[PDB]
């Protein structure tokens, strides 16, 4: 599934992510923007055999099961294929325990280089919240 901006800001904040550990709503529009341009189904290989799943872009290497990356962990206790479900739940669930490790948004690299530090309130602008 492709969100809208509005319509996943809308669904983040239903899931508690508004303001969760301190990150307003904007900063996970932002940073889902520039990880998946808000497409559940986007996937990426990372150099080291790790794949990059769903709205939020999250690593096989700590957090999801794919069966296919030596050595790694599932701390979210999910297969990466959850991740990439029209429901964002299981992104949801996972994000809240990444951002919660002691980096906070800091893990999201996308996050650090395009969305810190900018007007992330603009990416729910005319938003109905
Ligand atoms: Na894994």
């Amino acid at each position: 599934k492709v969100f809208g901006r509005c319509e996943l800001a809308a669904a983040m904040k239903r899931h508690g992510l508004d303001n969760y550990r301190g990150y307003s709503l904007g900063n996970w529009v932002c940073a889902a923007k520039f990880e998946s341009n808000f497409n559940t189904q986007a996937t990426n290989r990372n150099t080291d055999g790790s794949t990059d799943y769903g709205i939020l872009q999250i690593n096989s290497r700590w957090w999801c099961n794919d069966g296919r990356t030596p050595g790694s962990r599932n701390l979210c206790n999910i297969p990466c294929s959850a991740l990439l479900s029209s429901d964002i739940t299981a992104s949801v669930n996972c994000a809240k325990k990444i951002v919660s490790d002691g980096n906070g948004m800091n893990a999201w690299v996308a996050w650090r280089n395009r969305c810190k530090g900018t007007d992330v309130q603009a990416w729910i602008r005319g938003c109905r919240l």
